[PDB]
């Protein structure tokens, strides 16, 4: 019924689970992570038809993203891996409602919801280029289902921040509303979808969510990827990076 | 040669399926698609390099849409086209709903009347759209804008539409009929075998998302589940019955 | 270093090649290939961290594409977008003037294109009934839907650059007078983000972008067709009238 780190309410069949984890800007700490996915399980009811993410209102970060503070970072039982995971698989639809800026782990967290309604002041960012982090496959694939791979190329290697007017129009965002529209624009929206049929929602969600994992390889080819990941976690620019960040300093990197 | 459903005409090298089914909106019913394909299947001809399908000049509704095995006329006709050796061009003039927007999106380009709308309404039925189907809808917009369109089945406008990468062109409705035909006169002038062979290429990378039978299987039970629950009893019965629906999520 | 078909320079961390067989519209031959795969290779050092491709200032044509199954794994335009796509560094492809076929997969296999507001591009094989092999059709579908790339495909027709960027293709459209400039920037900026990091997420991308697979048999016979395409009447018509200057007569075998 209660959490520490997020706040629900339940409007009719839809329900807001806002973030209550202000102090580390929502960065994704294993705790936060934690009571958002057991919110969500605890929302998984046939009465609730539609779930919506936010940030508390007038929020100037929507999300710092990884918590570097709490560090392979990326593996397959990490928060943020275990919560893309849990949103593609939750049988409701999940709407990310965007106020405030969205950085790295959060923004991939965004991309594996269903829908993302964001405000005309938004901004987006996808970030591990700045701490030499080498991505995870998984992480890495689901940020490519909305925009082409030229713009996704162009995020990921400039690490450059875009509004939500460039989100909206390269594939990303669904809506880009005006801040003070932004709650009523999403929960009607949210309370229309709840109408429908649940079960079959619930279905080709999941077909889709099949469809799109869908890019298959061999193994080989996978522990490649892997010896090269490997690779980056024990270069001196990783080093180089996390502590530049945590000594909130220009990183050097030197390509080894 | 003739067709009870559907008018076809040839103009030198291009082809145009007119449906002719007006009276029950051109709605998806299986003599209508069996006339379509045999359309279709007639002009598999040298002399034939594009085609074009369309709904009556004026049309407020394209297609209406429904009246899923693999077998039934829907998947037929989208694997049809889909197969087709020559270019077919969805002309849009009108609403277009449920089946029938698959049916325009398996086709190769869409040029669309700045007036039509579009929907795909599965949920509003309660209805477990099949793998190839769903997959038939994401090869153009993206996934956000896909889950939207689907979720919600609330109609899209042709500007949308277009600004989502579903369309390639739209125009005003009196312009429509001749920008069609010159693109398809101009696609009539290009190598025909190369064509096919890059249409079928396009094709079998589209559908190479591939998964194991297990995977396969356990999709299928549960789309069994839908079909065998309440909600889906209600769905049919509501539309039937001309009244909205009442979901529980049994 | 220094070659025949291309020019070199470095600015800090970032190298711009640029073409130079202008006598040639910048065709893709052998040798003008080659050329550029040499000079991708020697600048696969550690103190480059971002590559632009270029046509010379103020190009009319960008690159005039095939120079006269030549589309096997060993042919240049096989081996150059494969190399791109295997370049641990970022490639961006900076472009001015008109842009034809094989240079249109050319700069799609490229990270990112960033173009003049005059630049134009066209997907020519249908032009003359080529039969496009497999991996040169995937690589021209990542970027925009399905429907379009069928436009572009089936028509051969040029496309803006306005109507380049609408769809996908394009990063970015500037005024040429400060293409240049606009370009550089960024990739000096991508210049200070971490290479390691940077080139593993391509190289993920890459892979994951090639992950449609399918079986022996489909391969064998898509490979089948095209053979049928390569031994017919249309195929050599096309190409002789490309070499005759008249249009071509195509008539289904
Ligand atoms: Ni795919």
């Amino acid at each position: 019924m209660s959490y520490q780190y997020v706040n629900v309410v339940t409007i009719n069949k839809v329900a807001v689970i806002e973030f209550n984890y202000g102090r580390k800007l929502n960065a994704l700490s294993k705790v936060f992570i934690d009571d958002l996915m057991q919110a969500l399980s605890d929302l998984n009811r046939p009465e609730i038809r539609c779930i919506i993410l936010r940030a508390p209102s007038g929020s100037k970060v929507f999300s710092a993203g990884h918590d570097i503070h709490e560090l392979d970072p990326l593996s397959y039982d990490d928060p943020l891996r275990q919560i893309t995971r849990m949103i593609q698989k939750f049988p409701k639809p999940i709407i990310s409602m965007v106020e405030g800026s969205v950085w790295g782990g959060a923004f991939e967290m965004i991309m594996s919801s269903d829908l993302i309604i964001a405000a005309s002041t938004s901004t987006f960012s996808m970030t591990p280029v700045n701490l030499g982090v080498p991505y995870n496959l998984v992480g890495i694939h689901n940020l490519t289902r909305d925009a082409g791979f030229h713009i996704v190329k162009e995020l990921i290697f400039t690490a450059s921040p875009i509004t939500a007017q460039r989100a909206l129009a390269v594939g990303i965002l669904n809506h880009v509303v005006e801040v003070e529209e932004l709650e009523d624009f999403t929960l009607q929206m949210a309370h229309h979808i709840s109408e429908k049929a649940p079960l079959a929602i619930a279905v080709i969600k999941e077909e889709l969510r099949v469809l799109g994992e869908a890019h298959t390889m061999n193994s080989d080819e996978f522990e490649r990827i892997q010896g090269m990941r490997r690779a980056v976690y024990d270069s001196e620019d990783y080093q180089e990076g996390m502590n530049a960040f945590l000594e909130k300093r220009k990183p050097n990197f030197v390509g080894h």
